[PDB]
């Protein structure tokens, strides 16, 4: 018995087509993704086979203008019209609390929505009760296949999901679950949830009766053969885990923001036990007309959306790169561009930090250079705050040491800075990385470029996010020497781009690497 | 017979009253030079000794808005006021033209002005005879002292004298005025001249019959004893020089923008023979009160000024430092300012270079951080343009070879920079003293630094001084392969700072020592 598995993750609004980088889509010719095409795609799938499951790994909230305005109305309408059979819950479907995820897309769905290592405690029990599940048993022609789902313990140092709801381990959450699936014959389980690649491959190590683990999360790209676009494989597809019970189990994830389209097709013998399996992402590129149903309705829908396109803020010169593999590795101009704006708008305080993974977006500048406040609400989607902080010179030190500590693993704490020269040896020991650490003083008439001292006290200008201790900063939340809130991201930016009418921000060589 | 030789030079339209540094008065108490407080000092020592000199030894033209508007009226009024004795032609006494020079000061001044080195020819010869002479024979008392004029050679590539103008040798066109003179029975000779400390030195050598040597040009600083201020002495006051005939030859010089009063006592004998010399400059500083009768003239003439003060172009939270002893020796924040002005300007353009001697003052921050008309006016008083003009990387190379060729002598040559990371080993050979050369790129979407190739053609933003060649960039006007005018200097400096409201230039590490 054959099972294809279509599945996506971390599609982060974008319900329309997008330029390769993920950013809107400027020369339609060579745009990808969106549900228009995704939806064109599943159909040809569903008509050449006939046991197929569409399946969401979250994270299908916050990223584009669409999220903005809708606020998940738009996730349960079109992932409806693309007949989602189940879903996992993600960690930005708590981004406007539980109130924001039950109102719009849980009362909403036409299909389950799943997590089994949340747990509803307090005056929300009762209210949540039923609307999310642990698992799901779905016909399939004439089988049966059951779903057990999970979600990132990080989830509250990440997302907004309130002091009523526990995220517990999700092995320690799951093995129950699929014990109770397995006494009642179901003998085809998948694992679907949010919570990275490398807790997938745990799940598939460690959950006895766990035939499939369909991830999310940590964005991972896997492929079999020579890859079609950009994208870097990090394995292959499918990544296969020896579990400690000795079965061969595949591991999937389809990168994110709707690009391509995971398909594996598995091999199952009577009693559930996995032949075989085999598959690749497929890239949603132009080659794949977009369903005209589906691109009519995404019009539709588009036009509340205008609004936010109707003004020029400014325009940009140069190519604004927020992407990843530039913000999370190295220098990248956007996070350049939005440390300018912060010290701009607070002027003393001469330094500025920010974390990565805040910038979820880049701007490109071949539409007559065009920023608007749709492009902008891509690189900046939390609603967040840039605040003053009052660091000492070795809690600062400790900061930069933290944000290359794992580096090479595209991880959100590499920070982006203004006012600030740092270099990095990174053939050192985590912990003893900085080898270079120049600040811009404030206590001079001409600023000028100095050697941060340990027993010195500064002022920066970071987001909230990191003035709490986020993307593991415990040295800041615990080491701050005052604390001031200050005003809203998107509107520093937009403010900035406006009193400067035209941007151009270079890669200036405020970090480099030894 | 004793004679007292009280001399300015340099003074640069600074009849008002300035800061320490030299820009606009904005702390009166602490407040130095200006003609007033000159006239109340000179006023002092003609009362204390009969036999008193006062000369200039050039370049009261250009500097401040009192010469933008009043264009060497001024200059004539204020120094009949002060009762001159003789003045010496300095370059920029040339940068009206001869009409600029003729009009507002040669027929307008109560006193001889001097220059034995230049001669006129052509239309103009008729024109300009007798209007400048190459001696005076002046009464002091019972005796006679003659007086000879110079001129730096350099005048053309500076100024604008013309075509109709030649600028001789000093010591081949002093020897036969001072020869005319000891004929005459005048044994007593000063020279008077504009070509600088270094050519000072020669004169006193080389041209026999010289008893003294006041000049000016190279801003020099003499002092015997602990000097009472930021200036650091260059030698002893007076410096003496010993004659290729045994004569010691003393040699004054008494900084620049009227902040010292040069003052020397000479001891001659019946034949006018130099017995001894001694004095020091005279600072100019609040202790001594400025004269009600010449303020309140200043203040009269202030009024026509006032109109370049009465609007608020913007504003710096930053000590804006146009200073020599910076600009001419490391990378100064105003020069950074100028050439962000210039980059933005003509915005692809993404270098900038602009000689630091070009930058006549700074700007101080402390007035509520308000700049003008007249504070830029101070800044920029040439009337250039920046242009535009297309270099090879070994062309570019070159002129920053040169930018530190003879470092170390406050020379004008010294590169400011925009877009170019440049690093400098001074220990090693003139032309080979760049040991890093990054530039910004301009055929890329994210401008980033790259190493400068030899074989590639980049565009330069630059003062129309330094594309004619100036500073002694003969590659720059040699080589170039494009130029195109531009906008006005000061014009392109104020549109930035109005565009910007806020301004906070930092050193950054544009300009680097190894
Ligand atoms: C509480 C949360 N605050 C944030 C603010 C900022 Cl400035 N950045 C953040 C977060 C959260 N994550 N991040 C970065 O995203 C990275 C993770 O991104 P990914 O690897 O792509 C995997 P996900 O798609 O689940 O974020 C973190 O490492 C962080 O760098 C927030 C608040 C309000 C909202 F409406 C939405 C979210
Ligand atoms: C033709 C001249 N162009 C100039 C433009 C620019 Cl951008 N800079 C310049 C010059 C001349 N000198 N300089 C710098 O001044 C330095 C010399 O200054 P000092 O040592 O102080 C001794 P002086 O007071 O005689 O200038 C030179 O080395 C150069 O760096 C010009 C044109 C129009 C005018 F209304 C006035 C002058
Ligand atoms: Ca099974
Ligand atoms: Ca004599
Ligand atoms: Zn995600
Ligand atoms: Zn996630
Ligand atoms: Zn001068
Ligand atoms: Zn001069």
């Amino acid at each position: 018995w054959e099972l294809t598995i279509l599945h996506t993750n971390d599609v982060h609004s974008r319900l329309e087509q997008t330029s390769e980088d993920s950013s809107k889509c400027v020369d339609a010719s060579r745009c990808m993704g969106g549900v228009a095409r995704l939806f064109t795609k599943v159909q040809q799938i569903r008509r050449a086979e006939p046991n197929v499951l569409l399946l969401d790994a979250g994270d299908q909230y916050q990223g584009t203008i669409w999220f903005t305005v809708y606020k998940g109305a738009e996730v349960a309408h079109f992932m409806n019209a693309l007949r989602y059979d189940a879903m996992a819950l993600g960690n930005h479907e708590f981004d406007n609390g539980v109130e924001g995820l039950i109102e719009p897309l849980l009362k909403e769905a036409k299909f389950p929505i799943l997590s089994a290592n949340i747990k509803a405690k307090g005056p929300l029990a009762s209210q949540i009760s039923g609307l999310y599940l642990p698992y799901k048993v779905l016909p399939v022609g004439d089988e049966v296949v059951g779903i057990v789902g999970y979600t990132s313990k990080e989830t509250p140092f990440l997302s907004n999901p309130g002091t009523n709801l526990v995220f517990e381990d999700e092995i320690t959450a799951l093995q129950p679950e699929v014990d109770k699936l397995k006494t009642l014959n179901v003998n085809k389980i998948i694992a679907l949830g949010h919570s990275g690649f490398e807790m997938d491959k745990l799940i598939a190590q460690k959950v006895r009766g766990v035939d499939v683990v369909v991830g999310g999360h940590s964005n991972t790209f896997l492929y079999t053969g020579n890859p079609p676009s950009k994208e870097v494989p990090a394995g292959k597809y499918p990544f296969i885990v020896t579990s400690d019970d000795g079965r061969k189990v595949p591991v999937v994830q389809a990168y994110a923001f709707g690009k391509y389209l995971g398909y594996l097709k598995i091999e199952f013998d009577e009693r559930g036990n996995v032949i075989s399996s085999h598959g690749n992402p497929i890239l949603l590129d132009s080659s794949i007309p977009e369903d005209p149903s589906i691109k009519a309705d995404i019009n539709k829908w588009r036009i509340k959306l205008d609004d936010y396109s109707t003004q020029e803020l400014g325009k940009t010169i140069v190519y604004l790169d927020g992407s990843s593999q530039s913000c999370r590795f190295r220098e990248c101009n956007m996070g350049n561009l939005i440390c300018d704006a912060m010290i701009n708008n607070n002027l003393h305080v001469s330094m500025c930090i920010l974390n990565g993974g805040g910038i979820r977006s880049p701007i490109d500048e071949r539409n007559d250079g065009t920023i608007t406040w749709e492009n902008l609400a891509a690189v900046l989607p939390f609603g967040g705050t840039f605040d003053l902080v009052q660091l000492k010179g070795s809690t600062l030190k400790k900061a930069f040491e933290h944000s290359v500590h794992r580096y090479g693993q595209s991880t959100g704490e590499f920070l982006q800075v203004g006012g600030i020269h740092v270099v990095y040896d990174l053939s050192r020991k985590p912990g003893d990385r900085v080898v270079k650490l120049d600040v811009l003083c404030t206590k001079c008439r001409v600023p000028s470029y100095d050697p941060l001292k340990m027993d010195e006290v500064y002022k920066v200008i970071l987001p909230n996010f990191l003035a709490n201790g986020g993307d593991g900063f415990q040295m800041i939340k615990d080491e701050l020497l005052r604390h001031d809130s200050g005003d809203q991201d998107i509107n520093v930016v937009s403010t900035y781009i406006s009193k400067m009418k035209v941007i151009y921000p270079a890669v200036e060589g405020r970090i480099k690497f030894s």
